[PDB]
């Protein structure tokens, strides 16, 4: 397990994961009671804490299905880790989607033919646990927080040739483009665990629309509180 | 429109849909009030009645992706349909499924590369229409029927060469196999319509564990309940 | 068997098969010696008589290759089948192809993948038995009907998005465009049974031309008389 | 084309042409009235001659599809050549299939993706035009040749790492492999010109039975009896 | 350029670049003269200083093709960066390969279908600039150091679910396995700069051999003087 | 091994190899001292020889991969063969490519799938031995020949349809097109022997620049010399 330096016991069942190790730290420090930094190999930052009494855990994933899904998979193997809920962004990808929603994403397709082989050669579904998404969704409401519950498509190049990626996306009723929920959502299915991303809105790719700082900050805290109701059991 | 002799007001925005026109047949004569058969064009039956005081309208789809998508491309584009929900059966593929389960599709996964070749060339997901998974739970629960909700997985090949095929979906999470989910999944975010599938155990594809006929007909009535409730706005 | 519900005996060795079972109930009504419904399951109809003092069946296969091949596999693996020929019309793709033609398929190819699965993987050809093609040949021309004999493509999607499909057939040299040719090869191959496809043209894709009600007549009658002297040794 | 050095008009309409240059030589000073030798760039020696007062000839297409299709482009685009049969042998992977027979290539499947490439991408049939077919299968008769007329397969590598191709093939049907037919049909289809392959037996790959030479050489008199009377018109 | 917070001065021409942010640091620290923190997004942290009176780079790219790729895009065409070194460690997949061997990457292979987009569908080679090749070669016989040139993999799974990966590597001749050089080649040919990957040995994939950490430690400094003189114009 | 007819000490460790054999048949009376023909089956003439005290081979491989991988796999399993150069041109695809280049080829691409079968289903790279390639660089310079290094690659449509083609090799930075070298170094690399590519450029795609005899001599000599320079130990 050369990519987390934390005793076996370090985690939480639930590891909340955004891309940006400084935002595990953001989170454990603004969040959390009693956030321990656990594992620091690579600048990759986690944490373990408390939530209204509960012990959670939040830990960067850093970029890319690769780089996601091999942290998860130490998670779970050597850090007896049940469930990861996913924060990220978005490229939002329909004229309804709103820069002040939150995504849940039930289902996520990918250009990534690591789910295909971790589904001995099948294109099987690749979606968020119901459980999950059904809490996070009632929470949601029960808070007045805006969401759009539908499908994302993680792309594997940031910097993608083609031009036709995002009205591709659009035609078929996507809400957005990021670039590691459908590689969770994999990794979970072969790996018997729970999961579920919830994301917020970065930028919108068909419109261009600009958001104040403010804007983007309430977003983001909609986004924590929402992960962290739904972890906490 | 060779595949549909109905007039092109003759459905209602909603139907139902099972795989054998006369399990629709039986639908319309059993739970509707006033269906009129308006179409049986090659023995493919379908009716339009009402439940509840509501219109709706229940069609076989036959067997296979290709003869549902057909169907439902037909009812979309000229007939003025706005969602379709299929209710069918499957074969059970996960210990915790049992035969009397009622199953709702959140995704499903598929060998048809027809839906690859919808989202131009993308694998990207195929699922439900949230809103619509949502309330059928809802009700399961408030009617006390037993629901699963989780991935299944629609094979071309009904007498499929892999023997490792149910394995793999095992393996993977996967609910149960059936052979038109993905399809109509595909078509619905293609087309911009509403779609959900709810489907009983049909077989045990685990352990080939048996049924009396009262069980299996208190399964079916189950999921009619279920798709006639989430269907009616 | 799930899906015809004749007696183990109930069929002769050869099948012919149109897609409509209406079809099928037709024929065995106008030129079947005593035909006996042996079939009804789902609204497919099925018939076993006497053509010529020689025992034979016909039935429904219904919409696409996933429906046609299910059936062909219960007819061959339950019911003793050894020869299946399907009757069906194309859409035509080449400008020498007219109304008035009956076209005997040599060999398919298909965008279903359900071939190459049968065939471990490798695209081997699908085609035609060749003394059933060979006698069709020389009994339309004993008789004659109007023939070309050449290859087809049977496509998944009836509504197919790729709106260079017919062109892409018609620079190719294929005759037209149907939905389960290839699919019952595949089967005959993999199954070892014999078959053919024998079918007329219910629209030219290039010219859209038109037709009279009686000429759409005698194309059908001459294409189930060949099918019944082909199968009849 | 830096590949056959003829002028424009040294060929036949027809070309009869084996793998190897110097069979292509032997048939032409054995078979042909006043051949002569209208091409050698790169030892791939090529005739032009008559048989029973018509014109034909007769070329060395090399090893390959990738060899056999360069020559057969060039023939057609630069030499007006309107036929190709192609004369080899293949190795038999049906037990039915044996040591004297010639076969009669009905349709070809391959490894090679140059014949999607050719058909837009889609994985179109390849087959042999059937007036030359019908045509080859009536002499053969008439002229009491033993026949077999059914599917081969093109392999790429003759020496190929999958131990199990030989074993697929005859699960499906097929008459023998050899790494040629599938690419002249393909090219046929694409270029709009006519095409046969006629095979002799040169090993069996299921029992591996032995020949005397003179048993060799009747099979290959036979071969090219039939492609000379096949192409003569 | 959310990923990278320097100014567009702030790199030069050429960036070496370890996976582990950390490591860039050590680096900039120990070798570096005047080494300055021009980037930390994410807590990816990247360097510019002096090596032998000359402007150089160096950054961690993270884990995987997509993260290194996206770092990789943002360098070039924003940062004006020419030329990116990869210094990384591999699983060694070869007997002859030992523990304390420098691997010249010539060229890759990957099972990351981003290549294969990046080069219009087409399976194009992705190998080492060779004049950056050669002069490495050329600078590790002048110093003395030990190396091996030939073919890596770069495998999306860090945990690939495929248990003969490994031997399939060394079957064809594969001196190791790592998860970005391919990447980086693929970029480098698709936006027209220069690239290098030289790696060590953390593990044998075959002996499973253990080294002592000045063992280790020997290999590491190795790399980064060759990779600083063959960066060093 | 139906396809050589030498012995099977009749070879040298090394075997040059042109596509053309009457190119071997010149080289091997023009360069070696005391050559043989050692192999004439088809055509496909092969040499034994002296240069410079030292045995060698000279051989035609023929035209596609196909051809060029049978025979080199018959020489390295029946006639000892270790090191296999292919001595070729290429269409050139960069306008820095001149006329007068020597291309060493450091890796190839292909659109033959054979390569990705020999390397267990996975895109491993396909490159020339280092050390050949090193010593040919060497050796070019030492002797003053304008050499370029980098990928080609490897069509197997000499007539290919996709227009595209060129500018994709182009726009990747690819030096030229041919039609075998992928081959070689895939069969290398399965078959554990050395081998590269040394490649005159016979046409520029992008300028369609014409040449002089004797500047089209100057290069093939060149070639020659570089390929006996670098197989000779």
């Amino acid at each position: 397990t050369a990519h987390i330096n934390a005793q076996p016991t370090d985690f939480a069942e639930t590891v909340i994961m955004p891309g940006d190790p400084l935002r595990a730290k953001y989170i454990a420090e603004t969040y959390l009671t009693d956030a321990v930094e656990v594992t620091n190999v690579r600048n990759m930052l986690g944490y373990t804490g408390y939530y209204q009494g509960q012990r959670i855990s939040v830990m960067g994933h850093g970029m890319g299905i690769s780089s996601m899904v091999l942290y998860g998979h130490e998670l779970i193997n050597f850090f007896g880790v049940k469930r990861i809920i996913r924060i990220g962004s978005l490229g939002a990808t329909q004229q309804h989607v709103e820069m002040r929603d939150v995504i849940l994403a039930q289902a996520a397709g990918t250009d990534s033919p690591t789910n295909a082989k971790r589904s001995s050669g099948y294109h099987m579904a690749t979606s968020a646990t119901f459980s999950l998404l059904h809490k996070a969704y009632t929470k949601a409401n029960e808070k007045g927080i805006s969401v759009k519950v539908g499908n994302v498509f993680s792309g594997d190049l940031y910097y993608d040739p083609d031009e036709d990626m995002i009205p591709a996306l659009e035609r078929f009723g996507v809400l957005g483009i990021d670039m590691e929920v459908a590689g969770l959502y994999g990794l979970a299915h072969q790996q018997g665990i729970e999961s579920l991303a919830i994301l917020t809105v970065s930028d919108h790719c068909l419109t261009g629309e600009e958001t104040t700082a403010q804007e983007r900050q309430l977003s983001f805290n909609n986004m924590i509180e929402l992960a962290l109701e739904t972890a906490l059991n």
